[PDB]
């Protein structure tokens, strides 16, 4: 169990209402099953398309002048190619950017609060549009005419660890054993692979014959309180926040706050031994080998620069000031002899 | 109404005690609304290490008899030669301890105060402070133990009378009568309920907070024994000093914070309190106020008292205050005051944003009338 967990690879930014918010995954598989290693190379999603293949997009609300319309897509786009830039546009329609989704790998549906349901299910050259909670609003893509993007794996080098003939697993990139146990099968942009039970897809053949992929000392009693918590009030805070990072190493989410935007970033989180490894310079947060850059004094996962532009991580305060009263906590016997005036006893 | 902290001008001596010589501080204020011109002038205090009292080191020698036939040793009261003798041995020398062998156990160290009137020594070993004092003819003192005698650290000789020093102040006396001074730390001091006391053929005032002054001025007004202005704030924190030491007296035990309780929280003569492996020791201090924490703490492990970096003993100061693992000086109220900020700024929130329509319970208009976040475009 870690000191601390910090992501290898950030991934981009992307922003997110507080529903998207869940807790951390935390697996210790741990082999168990195999001694035997080789070099090979194997292949995995970019930070960035592992959690989701997210689809970039808009929201064109309509208005007349004030009441209520349901706009049609020729103009929503014109809008918004009048609108990434100052241009004349300015019945009035109102654009709204971005409205993420997340795209299914099973049949081109769109996955979003903002559509009933999570409901669009797909966009052929024939609706261009999208249905929205609201009556007079449509949702539509970032591109027009877009397709699904392939280029989102990368190769890397890891160990097989096979038993017998039967792969037990593999060693990734960053040297954390990972389990085919549990896993299903899932072919992406047609490369047959498997997703694990962490999250992560890898592109293996297994002689088990396996399932496919449904389309659907613990601390997750603190992470439900504390996020249960966050829907109740509809606020976040740091330490709240804090319990959103993953515990352990493998893959999860790091969350942060732009322009109070919620916002989220697919990682692999390693583990740390000293808080020295992280920050060796006075404003530096080491991410990947560099002194990660920050907006106006915020990082991920609750990590802020302090009043002093230090580098202050929320876990490594706790931790020390409670080291530091736990040390001024501790008892002593003073020694006095005879001053009670007790007795005649012999006292060794 | 107090100040955030309160470092001592400079220590005494270290002085060993047990828990029972663990007093609350004494947190007095004076106005003396009045006493608005000052002269300025000399006076003679008690030097430091001697205000409270003139402490005397000693030792405590048991006498016991071993009889091996499976042994049964018992009690034997003892000399003073012999127990001197063997004392000496106690710090270079090598002491050992049907046949049957004599042996002289001594205790270190057993410190006793002294009356200066009687030359007397006062201390809880003896019959309440009981020995008249050592002379030529007796050489040692009762104590409580038939078997058991308490012998100075030093041979008979111990003329004490070199506990005085020179200090600058003002006096403040209003026109007709003097009624206050301001010490060399630029604390004032009160004449409002003094007392007498001679010492070493010198009269002179031993005032409220425990300082003996060399003053006269005083017109004539009563003795000292042998031995209306309280804020609430003074009473409701003088109570978890008592709950302090309390806890301390009924769990016999001590540690840095419940220490931390005992410091005198406003400038003025007073005790500071510290324990250096399991023994625990006070000191004589003229407390001085602090107002922020860099002015007691301006390097990594820069404890400023009396102009200088104040030296640990195995990473122990006094008043609960310890060195960090990472050389840093750590006060319990500083450690506290810290706590309170680094989770008053955890405990803050903020509402991020929400679109407008990812929002699944949001409930919208009945007809066709325009929503609120449109208008803000």
């Amino acid at each position: 169990f870690p000191i601390y967990t910090i992501p290898d690879e950030l991934g981009p930014w992307s922003p997110i209402d507080i529903h998207h918010l869940s807790c951390p995954n935390n697996l210790v598989v741990e082999d168990e099953g195999c001694t035997n290693l080789s070099e090979f190379s194997y292949m995995e999603l970019k930070v960035g398309y592992i959690s989701a293949i997210k689809v970039n997009g808009f929201t064109c609300t309509g208005v007349v002048t004030r009441k209520h319309f349901r706009p049609t897509p020729d103009a929503c786009r014109a809008a918004y190619n009048w609108k990434m830039a100052g241009d004349p546009r300015y019945e009035s329609l109102i654009i709204i950017s971005p409205s993420v989704t997340d795209l299914d790998p099973y049949d081109k549906s769109l996955h979003s609060r903002v559509f009933p349901g999570g409901k669009c299910s797909g966009i052929t050259v024939s609706s261009t549009y999208c249905s929205t909670n609201h009556d007079y609003t449509i949702w539509m893509p970032e591109n027009p005419r877009p397709r699904t993007p392939c280029d989102i794996f990368t190769n890397s080098r890891g160990k097989r660890a096979s038993n017998g003939n039967k792969t037990c697993g593999f060693v990734d990139e960053r040297g954390l054993y990972k389990s085919l146990k549990g896993a299903c099968r899932l072919k992406l942009c047609g490369v047959l692979g498997l997703r694990l039970m962490d999250g992560t897809w890898v592109a293996m053949q297994t002689s088990d014959e396996t399932k496919w992929c449904p389309p659907d000392v613990k601390k997750r009693e603190e992470c439900l309180d504390a996020l249960e918590s966050i829907m109740t009030t509809k606020s976040v805070s740091f330490r709240r926040l804090s319990h959103l990072r993953k515990l352990v190493p493998g893959f999860g989410k790091a969350y942060t706050i732009f322009n109070k935007t919620l916002m989220e970033a697919d990682a692999h989180y390693k583990s740390v031994r000293t808080w020295n490894e992280i920050i060796p310079s006075k404003g530096c947060l080491k991410v990947g080998g560099r002194c990660h850059p920050h907006v106006n004094g915020v990082f991920f996962n609750g990590i802020i620069l302090g009043p002093d532009d230090h580098v202050l991580i929320p876990e490594m305060q706790s931790s020390l000031l409670q080291q530091h009263m736990e040390l001024l906590k501790s008892s002593v016997i003073p020694l006095m002899h005879p001053l009670a005036d007790p007795s005649t006893v012999f006292k060794e």
